[PDB]
C-alpha cells in the first residue's frame, strides 16, 4: 500500500481553489420559512380554508421579514401546488420573531430600533396588498427589547428599556415605566439589578430569552375598569463575577455566585377609557429562598390558560431536582416602605394561600430543560391536569399526563415558623405514560407538542424510527396505544402543527437532498376521529435538488466495547485509487446537547468536509458517548469525567474503519474541531499522540473553572466536589503532556469571543510556554474575510503538516 | 560555492543546547550611583568612603554598600576594595543624601527608610538598622526626597498628591488635594508632583516636584520651606486598556494640560507646621510661556533664588531655559476680590526670564547637562549648557545672560508678546567643538571644578565606538585631555571633590570592570590633570570560555557617511561552503548597537547562532546615535524609508568581501523599532530577505505616542505620506503570499508598544489574504527560554537547514 500524497498547492493556488468552489458565506444560507401560524378564512364562498403567516428571507442578501400564503380548500392531485410568498409588509435589519392576538388580528414585532404593528386576519378581514408598519411612538432614549402583546387587551404592549419593564398603548399613545430597578446614567459595577430580562446563563445555557409574562386574562373591577398583570423575574447580579473583553458583563464562572432572583408581579389598573389609574408593584409575601428552598434557577415560567395561577419550572443548583410550581397572584402584596402598613398586608393574606408544587422529580445524571408543558382547562377547584415530558422514570424523554391535587398545606404563615421541604408538595392523583420505548420525544430548539382537546390527541416529534431521523407522531393522551408516524422515512423532519390540528408543515432533508418545506393536510376516517391520515397539499420551499459539486458522506455504525451502537459519517476520498492509503481528518464536536451524525443534508454547513475529501483526505465524524438523541444513560457516560472518555470512542471508531477499509492511512491522522471540538482536539493530541499527528483546536475550552455555572456544574458538578475531574478535564493544567515536536498543535481563536473567552487560549499559551512546548497560533481579531483566511490557513496547514509529500519528509 | 545546512536538531535537542550554554537570565547590577564622602581624619588611613548601590552576586537585592579609599596604596600590588554592607536585613533602586547631616533616604519595597553615616555623628564600622518613616497613608508612597534645607523633612507622592513628613517629630501632612483615590480614572485625571507617561517614557523625567534648596527665616524664628511642582490635568488625553487603564497621548492627540505650582510651608522654631499655602502662577502657563507643550526638566538655582525650567514647543524644535522667581506665584484664592488685590501686590518688574532660546530644523534632544554658577551680580546669571543647535554636534557652552526689566508691564491689562521675556546674551563661549559629541543622557553628565575652573565630561572625540572621560578649562578653553585609556568604552563618574573618578569599562574581548582612579596636578599648573589607577571595585571573570566575540567593520556608504557593523563568522568555518545569514537590527533613534563594548551578556545568543552555522550581521543605519544631529536627522519625516537601504548596502559590502555569506538565505530579526524594520525589510526587499521575525513591532505610527512620533515625523497633518509609507499595517498587501517568511512575537500587556500594533496588522494581513506565524507571551525566565527556543527552531526549519531549502 503506497501513501497517497495530496497535491502541494501554493498559498495563492489554495486561495483560488477555495474562492472558485465557495458556495455560502458564514456556513448558512437564506433562513427557510419558519414561525408559521394558521388563520382560518371563515369564507364559505371563497377558494381558501386558511392563510399561513411566516418569517423567511426571499433571497441570499435579504432581510428576514413576514410573508403569507393562501391554503386552497381543494388542490389538483395530478399536479404539485407551489405556494407563492406574498409579502405582509410594504418595505422599500430583519424580524427575528413576532407576536399575534387572534381576536384583533394584531401583529407586533421588533425590526431594528423600532417596535411595529399591523392588522390582518381579524374582524377587519384579509389584505390583498402589503401593509405599512405602524411604529409604536416612545420617549425612551435607548433601544426597546422583547415586545409582547397583552393577550387580554391588544391595545397594550410591554417591552424592556435599560433593564426595566415599560408598557405602552398603541391606540391612546400612553407610555408608562413599571419598574425602577436600574439607572441608565450610572456604572455597570454599581447597578447590577434588572427586571423582566433573562440573565446571561439563562439565555446561553437554558435558552430562556424572556423575563416577563403577561397574565392572559383581565380582572374586571367594580368601577367598569380592569386589572392587567405582568409576572416578572427580578435579578440582582451584584455578587456575580465581572469579565472585560477589549466593554464588560456579569459571567457566573463555575463554583461562583449566580444572580439573586425573585418573582415580582406588576398590577396595572385601567379605567373604562383604557387610561392607567395606578400601577402597584408587588413582591412575594415571604422571600424567594423561604418559599422555594434549594432553587438556583427559574428555568421556565408562564400562566395557566385562564390566568388563575402563574407557573414556574425551578431547578436546584446541581440541576438534578426539578419542580413545577403554581404561584397564585395572592402570594403577592404591595412593596411597602411603612413596616407598620407592611405588617398589616402580610396578615391580610390567608394561610391557605401558599405555593403549590404540582410536580417534583430527581436524577443522578441531570435535568435536561425543555419547552413541553401543557395545562388543561381546570375542571375542579382542587385539581390540575397537565402534560409534561421527562427522562427521570425510564432514561428516555416521554410524555406523561399528570393530575395533581391542590391540597391546603400543613404549613401556616400565622404561626411565624418557616416551611419544611415537603410542606408545599401536592399529592399525585394520576401519572399515565402517554409514550414509552428506547427512543425520545423532542422538546428543545423548536421541537414541542400540539394538543387537540376535541379528539384528545397530542402531536410530538421523536427518535422512535431511528436515532438518525426526527419524525412527527400522533397518539391519544386518554387511552395511549398505537403511536402513528405522520412523516415519511428516509428524511429527517422538523415540523409544526396548525393550532386547528388539521395541517402540518415539515422542513426535511437527507444526506443527498437539500432542505425543502411542504404542507400536509391532516384527516380522520369518518368512523374513528382518533385515527390520523396525512396527504401532501403544497410545497412552500423547493430545494434546487442535489448540488452537482457536492458528494455526500455515508452513514456507518459499529457495536462498541462500551455496549452502545455508535454512528459516524465517512467521506471517501474523491477519484479513489486502488492499493493507495490516504491521510485522514477526524472532524469532531463530541460535547453534550449536539449530534453531528444523522440523516440530514450536510452540504451547507459542512460543505468543506467535501472539499477536503476532494483533495485526498479521508474525512471521518463520530458521535461519541455524551452526544444527544440517544437517551440519558448514553448522555450520562461523562458526568464528572469530561475529556476522559470521548477520545476512546473516536479511536475505537477509527480502528473500526481502518480494519474495514485499507485506504485509511492510520500513520497520517489529523483531528479538528471548534469549542468542545477544539477541547477534544487538544485532549486527542495530549492523550493519543500515537493516533493523532496534528490537532487544530478552534476556540477550545482549556480550563473548566473559566466556564459558566449553568453548563459546567450540570456535567462536572461544583468544582469543590470534583477537583480531580476538573483537573483531568482541563487541558491547560496538563500542558506537560503535549508533544515536544512542532507542527502538531494549531490553536485558532477570536479575541472578542463571548462564549469561550480568549482567556482559555491565553491561559493554555501561558502553560505551554512554562512547559517549554511548541504551538502554532492564528487570531481572527474581528466578517467573510476571517472565514476565508481560516479555510485557506487550515488547508495549507493540513497539506504542509499532514497530507503532502513534504509533510512526510519533515518528520 | 556549496551551501552549508545547519544540523537539524529536534525541539528537545535545541532546548537542552540552550539550557547547557545558558550563562545568564533575562539578558547582577554593577556598582552605580557612587558618592564620595571625605573622612577628615589626619591620623586614619583613609581619605574617602564611597557609597554605591549593587547586587552582591545574582538573584540578590540591589542595596547600599561602602568601600574605604586609602590615603596611599602599594603601587607594586593591585588593591581590590571590599564591599561593606551599609544596611542590616529588614524586620533599593535610588537614594538621596544630605552631606551636612549624613542622612540617607530611600524606598525599599512599600517602606521609606533613613539611616545616618558620614555626617557629624561619624562613620559606622557595621551595618546600620534602616529606620521606617511611619505613615497613616493607606497606599504605597513613591519618589521620597530630603529637603536639602532641613534633613528632618521628606516629601513623597501618595495617590498622585504631594505629602511631607518629619522623620524626627513624625508629623505627616498632605500638601495637594488634586486626586481622590476612591474616584475612577475617567472622572479623576489630575495629579501633582508626578511626571506623566510621555515624560517618563520619552524624556526620562521621573520626578515632578523639586525642594527649594534654601529655607527663608521668619520674624518668629521659624522658616519657610518650598516645593516647586508640576500639576497635570490628563482629562482630554486618550485612555487605553490592558488585561487597568492609563492616559496615553496617541500621536496627533492632546498631551496633558500642565502648569507650575509652589507649596509654601511655614515651620515654627520647634519644627512643627504652622501653615501650608498652595500657590499658583500670577497668569496662566499658556500666557507666561507661549508655545510651550512639555516641561522637559526643572530644578532650582543653587541658592534657591529662582526655579529653572527647560521648555519645549510641541514640534520639539524650540528649547527655552527659563528662570521663575517664587514671587511669580500667589495664594490660590477663589474670593474674586481678594485674588485681584493679590495680583496687584506683585510688581510689574517680576517676570519670567528666558535666559536661553534655541531652534533647529531637525529636533531638540533633551539631556541632563545644566550647571548654574553662583550669582555675583543681581543683573546676570552664568551657566554651562549643551547644544547641537550651533554646529550639529553636542558641545558645552558657557553663557552669561542679562536679567533686565521686561517691556511687558502686567498692570496695562495686555498679554505679553513672544520676545517680551527674552534676556540678552552678554556672552556665549564654546568650551568644546569638533566632529564628535559630549554625552548627556543615561547617566552621562559633567562635573564642574569651580576652584580650578575645569569641567569633566564624556565624549566620542577619540572615536564614535568608544565613550571617554575628558577635562578642559571653561575659562580659556583649549587643550582637551582624555583621562580614560583607549581600547575600551568607558562610563564614568567624578567625585564631588574632583580628585577621583570611577570608570565602568569593557571592550568586545573583555567583560565589564569597575576601577577607581586618583586625579592630580603637576605642582606648577593646577589646570593640568593626570590620573593614576588606585583600585578595582569590580573585577571581571576575564574572557568567557564559551563566548567568541564579533569583529567591528565599516564601509564608506554611497550616502557619504562611514557606517559601522559587527560580524559574527560561523564557528569552525569550512572553506568553499557559504552559510545562511541572520541580520539582527534595531535601527531606530537614540540607540547605537555597534561599539567597542562587551556584547557577551545581552547579545550572547548572537554567538550561539554563529556556533550553529549562521553568519550574524549588525549594522547601525543612519538615524542611530553618537554620530551627531545631521546623521540622526537622515530619516526626519521618513521613518522606515532609508534604514533597510543602509542594511542591504552593508550586507552587499560584506558579501562581495566574503564568499562565505549565502545571499539567498538571509533572515532579519529585531524588537521594537527592530521589529518595525524587520517588517519593512520583508515588505520592501522580499528579494533580499527570506524571513523576518518581528518582536513587539510598531505597525501604525498614529498608535504610538506624541513625544516620540512627532519629534521624528511631525504632526500627521503635515506628513500624510511619511505616516502612510512608514506604517507597515497600512501596506499589508505588500507582504509575501508565501507562508513561513513572516513571524510576529508580542507580549499581550506591553505598556510601551501595545499589542494593538500586532492585532491591527493581523486584521489587515487577514483582509489581504496574507500568511503569518504568531507567538504570544501572555504575561519572566519562562518566556525568554521559549522565545530563544522557538526562534532557533524557526530559523532551522525555514532558513538554515536541509529541510528549509527542500520546503520552498
Ligand atoms: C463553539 O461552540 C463556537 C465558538 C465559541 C460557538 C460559536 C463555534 O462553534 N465557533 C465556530 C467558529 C467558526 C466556524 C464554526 C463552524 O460552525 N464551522 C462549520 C464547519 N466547518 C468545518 C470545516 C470548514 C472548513 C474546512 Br477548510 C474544514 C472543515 C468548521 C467551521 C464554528
Ligand atoms: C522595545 O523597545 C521593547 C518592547 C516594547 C522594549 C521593552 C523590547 O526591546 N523588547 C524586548 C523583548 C525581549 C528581549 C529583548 C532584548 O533586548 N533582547 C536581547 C537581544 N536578544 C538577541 C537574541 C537573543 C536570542 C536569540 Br536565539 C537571538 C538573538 C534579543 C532580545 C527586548
Amino acid at each position: 500500500l503506497e501513501p497517497f500524497y495530496v497535491e502541494r498547492y501554493s498559498w495563492s493556488q489554495l486561495k483560488k481553489l477555495l474562492a472558485d468552489t465557495r458556495k455560502y458565506h458564514g456556513y448558512m444560507m437564506a433562513k427557510a420559512p419558519h414561525d408559521f401560524m394558521f388563520v382560518k378564512r371563515n369564507d364559505p364562498d371563497g377558494p381558501h380554508s386558511d392563510r399561513i403567516y411566516y418569517l423567511a428571507m426571499s433571497g441570499e442578501n435579504r432581510e428576514n421579514t413576514l410573508f403569507y400564503s393562501e391554503i386552497p380548500k381543494t388542490i389538483n392531485r395530478a399536479a404539485v401546488l407551489m405556494l407563492s410568498w406574498k409579502p405582509l409588509l410594504d418595505l422599500f435589519v430583519g424580524i427575528a420573531s413576532y407576536d399575534y392576538h387572534q381576536g384583533s388580528g394584531t401583529f407586533l414585532f421588533q425590526a431594528g430600533s423600532g417596535i411595529y404593528h399591523v392588522k390582518d386576519g381579524g374582524p377587519q378581514g384579509f389584505t390583498q396588498q402589503p401593509l405599512r408598519p405602524n411604529l409604536v411612538e416612545t420617549s425612551c432614549p435607548n433601544i426597546r427589547m422583547d415586545p409582547k402583546l397583552c393577550p387580554a387587551d391588544p391595545d397594550w404592549i410591554a417591552f424592556i428599556h435599560s433593564n426595566d419593564i415599560w408598557i405602552s398603548n398603541i391606540v391612546t399613545r400612553e407610555e408608562r415605566r413599571l419598574t425602577y430597578v436600574h439607572n441608565e446614567l450610572a456604572n455597570m459595577e454599581e447597578d447590577a439589578r434588572s427586571a423582566g430580562v433573562a440573565t446571561f446563563v439563562l439565555q446561553e445555557e437554558f435558552d430562556r430569552y424572556s423575563g416577563y409574562w403577561w397574565c392572559p386574562k383581565a380582572e374586571t373591577t367594580p368601577s367598569g375598569g380592569k386589572i392587567l398583570r405582568i409576572l416578572y423575574e427580578e435579578n440582582d447580579e451584584s455578587e456575580v463575577e465581572i469579565i472585560h473583553v477589549t466593554d464588560s458583563f456579569r459571567y457566573p464562572k463555575t463554583g461562583t455566585a449566580n444572580p439573586k432572583v425573585t418573582f415580582k408581579m406588576s398590577e396595572i389598573m385601567i379605567d373604562a377609557e383604557g387610561r392607567i389609574i395606578d400601577v402597584i408593584d408587588k413582591e412575594l409575601i415571604q422571600p424567594f429562598e423561604i418559599l422555594f428552598e434549594g432553587v438556583e434557577y427559574i428555568a421556565r415560567a408562564g400562566w395557566t390558560p385562564e390566568g388563575k395561577y402563574a407557573w414556574s419550572i425551578l431547578l436546584d443548583r446541581s440541576q438534578t431536582r426539578l419542580q413545577i410550581v403554581l404561584i397564585s397572584p395572592e402570594l403577592f402584596i404591595p412593596v411597602e416602605d411603612d413596616v407598620m402598613e407592611r405588617q398589616r398586608l402580610i396578615e391580610s393574606v390567608p394561610d391557605s394561600v401558599t405555593p403549590l408544587i404540582i410536580y417534583e422529580e430527581t436524577t443522578d445524571i441531570w435535568i435536561n430543560i425543555h419547552d413541553i408543558f401543557h395545562v388543561f382547562p381546570q375542571s375542579h377547584e382542587e385539581e390540575i391536569e397537565f402534560i409534561f415530558a421527562s427522562e427521570c422514570k425510564t432514561g428516555f424523554r416521554h410524555l406523561y399526563k399528570i393530575t395533581s391535587i391542590l391540597k391546603e398545606s400543613k404549613y401556616k404563615r400565622s404561626s411565624g415558623g418557616l416551611p419544611a421541604p415537603s410542606d408545599f408538595k401536592c399529592p399525585i392523583k394520576e401519572e399515565i405514560a402517554i409514550t414509552s420505548g428506547e427512543w425520545e420525544v423532542l422538546g428543545r430548539h423548536g421541537s414541542n407538542i400540539q394538543v387537540d382537546e376535541v379528539r384528545r390527541l397530542v402531536y410530538f416529534e421523536g427518535t422512535k424510527d431511528s436515532p438518525l431521523e426526527h419524525h412527527l407522531y400522533v397518539v391519544s393522551y386518554v387511552n395511549p396505544g398505537e403511536v402513528t408516524r405522520l412523516t415519511d422515512r428516509g428524511y429527517s423532519h422538523s415540523c409544526c402543527i396548525s393550532q386547528h390540528c388539521d395541517f402540518f408543515i415539515s422542513k426535511y432533508s437527507n444526506q443527498k437532498n437539500p432542505h425543502c418545506v411542504s404542507l400536509y393536510k391532516l384527516s380522520s376516517p369518518e368512523d374513528d376521529p382518533t385515527c390520523k391520515t396525512k396527504e401532501f397539499w403544497a410545497t412552500i420551499l423547493d430545494s434546487a435538488g442535489p448540488l452537482p459539486d457536492y458528494t455526500p458522506p455515508e452513514i456507518f455504525s459499529f457495536e462498541s466495547t462500551t455496549g452502545f451502537t455508535l454512528y459516524g459519517m465517512l467521506y471517501k476520498p474523491h477519484d479513489l485509487q486502488p492499493g493507495k492509503k490516504y491521510p485522514t481528518v477526524l472532524f469532531i464536536y463530541g460535547g453534550p446537547q449536539v449530534q453531528l451524525v444523522n440523516n440530514r443534508f450536510k452540504g451547507v454547513k459542512y460543505f468543506r468536509l467535501n472539499t477536503l475529501a476532494s483533495l485526498g483526505y479521508v474525512v471521518v465524524v463520530i458521535d461519541n458517548r455524551g452526544s444527544c438523541h440517544r437517551g440519558l444513560k448514553f448522555e450520562g457516560a461523562f458526568k464528572y469525567k469530561m475529556g476522559q472518555i470521548e477520545i476512546d470512542d473516536q479511536v475505537e471508531g477509527l480502528q473500526y474503519l481502518a480494519s474495514r477499509y485499507d485506504f485509511i492511512d492510520l500513520d497520517r491522522v489529523g483531528i479538528h474541531g471548534w469549542s468542545y471540538g477544539g477541547y477534544l482536539s487538544l485532549m486527542a493530541l495530549m492523550q493519543r499522540s500515537d493516533i493523532f499527528r496534528v490537532a487544530i483546536a478552534g476556540a477550545p475550552v482549556t480550563l473548566w473553572i473559566f466556564y459558566d455555572t449553568g453548563y459546567t456544574e450540570r456535567y462536572m458538578g461544583h468544582p469543590d466536589q470534583n477537583e480531580q475531574g476538573y483537573y483531568l478535564g482541563s487541558v491547560a493544567m496538563q500542558a506537560e503532556k503535549f508533544p515536544s515536536e512542532p507542527n502538531r498543535l494549531l490553536l485558532l481563536h477570536g479575541f472578542l469571543d463571548e462564549n469561550v473567552h480568549f482567556a482559555h487560549t491565553s491561559i493554555l499559551l501561558s502553560f505551554l510556554v512554562r512547559a517549554g512546548k511548541p504551538y502554532d497560533l492564528q487570531i481572527y481579531p474581528q466578517v467573510p474575510e476571517s472565514g476565508e483566511h481560516y479555510e485557506l490557513h487550515l488547508l495549507h496547514y493540513l497539506q504542509e503538516n499532514l497530507g503532502s509529500r513534504i509533510a512526510a519528509l519533515k518528520v
